[PDB]
């Protein structure tokens, strides 16, 4: 039949929709909204949707829509999913500030004790993706949704087994099966490519492309989108003081990585956000000082007798990342800085131990949904779900929180210019590059997504000729 093979880097533990994006991305769950090509946000799963006041949500639900299973999807079976979310994971839980949900029929009344505007933004969110939660199957590792793909079978961390659903509800899916394999090493994923072993794979390596191109049975895709690699700084560490992270952020080469590393396939970074948004007021482009880092180095007394030592985390999953962190290791030496660089298989496990590392490499999808609050909250405030490092300031949570019941879009841009300078003076993070999505499949695959959110992958038209 029309199978398809999926080679994909990070690697899951729980593949419940609340604990990862890849149910999403590998067609197996669907949230209430998403967004289109063109990334604005719309209807998925809802018919229609009112405001009839700023804290208040009402979503009618379409009649048409099953479960994997054949349950039905009503109001009852999504005011169940969202609270199970919630409560199982922080990035939903803070992302979802919902103080009522009210169901009945396919009408769902969701409501918050303030205005937050981006509500329905954040209910497109793949983490967000709704399951059943009645399935008497382990949600972490055989969850039920409304994808064209059921996960019939889970090998923790290593394969997910999907068949079609033929009732999905938006048409017939086209494939028969998929099988994903996790592989963190890009090189792995081009070579399992080219041997036929698997049809299509995410995040290739940019030294690879130009070798996919040439295959007349490959293609590859190369597209602008809104992921940002970074240097995390661990700021439970006292060493990591604002003069070492202003030291570390001289000795990067933004222009070198991007020319070089990523060979044009992204700009240089300044904010967590791409430049190309034109709302977004960037602080300045960071040059590389080498001599300036050695100056603020010695404001904390590191010298080449006795210099700053730095633990240094990378993963090979996106495969620039360990890349930039040898050019950073050979660049640091010059500065006074002596880098040990770990490579670690699990990168959001590793992290948890606040003790064992200093900074990380990091990639995220900054701004997936047209609004900077996402971020904001997830990154920049404490217990927010990618804040590994633990970054707080008291300030910048204020004008954060004022973003958060901030209902002019205007006003919310300037707010947000007003947190990206505020927060840009404390170095939270080293924003790298804003680098391009790339992707590459045998030419037998059609319909595929590539787009700048970098989340979805594969719906129901997709297919093998
Ligand atoms: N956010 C990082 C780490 C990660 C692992 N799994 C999911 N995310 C990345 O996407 O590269
Ligand atoms: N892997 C996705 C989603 C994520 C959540 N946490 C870590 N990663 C990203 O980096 O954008
Ligand atoms: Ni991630």
């Amino acid at each position: 039949g029309k199978d398809l093979n999926i080679s994909l880097p990070l690697k899951t533990k729980s593949i419940a929709p609340y604990e990862t994006d890849v149910p999403v991305k590998i067609g197996a769950a669907e949230s209430l909204f998403k967004t289109n090509d063109q990334g604005k946000i719309e209807k998925a799963l809802v018919k229609s949707y009112h405001q009839p006041n700023d804290t208040t949500l009402d979503i009618e639900l379409k009649d048409n829509i099953k479960f994997q299973n054949g349950q039905k999807l009503t109001a009852e079976k999504v005011k169940s999913s969202l609270e199970n979310s919630m409560k199982k994971s922080d990035l939903v839980k803070y992302s979802l500030p919902i103080s009522s949900i009210t169901a009945k029929g396919q009408k769902l009344t969701i409501k918050t004790n303030s205005a937050y505007p981006e509500l329905v933004s954040e209910l497109a969110n793949p983490f967000m993706a709704i399951y059943d939660t009645d399935a008497k199957s382990d949600v972490n590792q055989t969850p039920v949704g409304t994808g064209p793909y059921q996960i019939k079978d889970y090998k923790q961390s290593r394969k997910i087994s999907l068949s079609n659903f033929k009732d999905y509800w938006q048409g017939k899916p086209k494939l028969d099966h998929i099988t994903v394999t996790y592989q963190e090493d890009g090189n792995n994923r081009v070579r399992n490519l080219e041997s036929q072993k698997d049809d299509l794979i995410t995040d290739v390596p940019v030294n690879k492309v130009q070798d996919i191109e040439n295959n007349q049975n490959l293609k590859v895709s190369k597209e602008s989108g809104f992921r940002t690699s970074l240097l995390m700084y661990n700021h439970t560490n006292k060493k990591m003081t604002k003069s070492v992270r202003e030291a570390l952020d001289h000795i990067i080469d933004r222009q070198g990585i991007a020319d070089h590393i990523y060979q044009g396939y992204a700009k240089p970074a300044t904010s967590p956000f791409n430049d190309k948004i034109p709302y977004i007021k960037e602080p300045k482009l960071t040059k590389q000082n080498i001599e300036q880092a050695k100056m603020l180095l010695a404001k904390d007394g590191y010298t080449k007798e006795h210099p700053l030592k730095i633990k240094l985390i990378t993963y090979d999953g996106r495969p620039e990342l360990s890349k930039i962190a040898q050019v950073l290791q050979s660049d640091a030496k010059k500065a006074n800085i002596e880098i040990d660089i770990k490579s670690v298989d699990d990168i959001e496990g590793y992290l948890k131990d606040r003790s064992a590392w200093d900074a990380t490499m990091y990639s995220f999808g900054t701004i997936p949904r047209g609004d900077t609050g996402y971020f904001f909250n997830q990154a920049y405030k404490k217990d927010g779900a990618i804040n590994k490092g633990d970054y707080n300031n008291s300030n910048v949570d204020d004008l954060i929180n004022q973003l958060n019941h901030t209902v002019d879009v205007k006003e919310r841009h300037n707010i947000s210019n007003d947190i990206i300078k505020l927060s840009s003076r404390d170095v939270p993070n080293s924003y790298i590059a804003y680098n391009d999505q790339i992707v590459a499949a045998n030419s037998k695959v059609k319909n595929y997504k590539v787009t700048p959110e970098g989340i979805y992958l594969i719906d129901y038209r997709t297919t093998i000729e």
